[PDB]
């Protein structure tokens, strides 16, 4: 699909058997998603943005549907106001930026 | 063009005569740049990122060219951690997210 960048680009993702709302976000290159209680095991982990750092915990080999498109990578989890589909998962579902 | 995610999507920008790099992030609403001098009125602002809140100072109407291509609108410069090219801008370009 085309997506224009009127509205926040926000699609519905699929996570550890929950479904959510996601931004595919190209200025993030690691996916972040508000927190949510994984199971395995995790890495500490920080990560900046406007307004400073926040600490995360990654997980690594992921599986997450993205508008039906599988993929599977890192994800980051902890206290982001967004879920952001980051570049490492972008580039698995074959996202490019067109103008 | 075609922009691939494989890397930063990475972009040279022309704001008040002077070339910059600025990265093409989908996942702002708004464009924030790094500390600059800029001509015209300018309004104290806030913006929040992943990490909080910043403050910055929004130009109106700016004039600014994105890998050739033209945009008149706001500009915000603050503690940004990167240059970012949000949607307000983006719109203008024609850009768009195509999977
Ligand atoms: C600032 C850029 C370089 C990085 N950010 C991705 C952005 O897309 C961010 C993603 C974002 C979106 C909304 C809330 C918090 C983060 N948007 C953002 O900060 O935009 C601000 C400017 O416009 C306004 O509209 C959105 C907030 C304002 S981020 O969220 O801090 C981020 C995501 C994944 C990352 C990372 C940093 O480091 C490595 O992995």
């Amino acid at each position: 699909p085309q997506i224009t960048l009127w509205k926040r680009p926000l699609v519905t993702i699929k996570i550890g058997g929950q479904l959510k709302e996601a931004l595919l976000d190209t200025g993030a290159d690691d996916t972040v998603l508000e927190e949510m209680n994984l199971p395995g095991r995790w890495k500490p982990k920080m990560i900046g943005g406007i307004g400073g750092f926040i600490k995360v915990r990654q997980y690594d080999q992921i599986l997450i549907e993205i508008c039906g498109h599988k993929a599977i990578g890192t994800v980051l989890v902890g206290p982001t106001p967004v879920n952001i589909i980051g570049r490492n998962l972008l580039t698995q579902i074959g996202c490019t930026l067109n103008f």
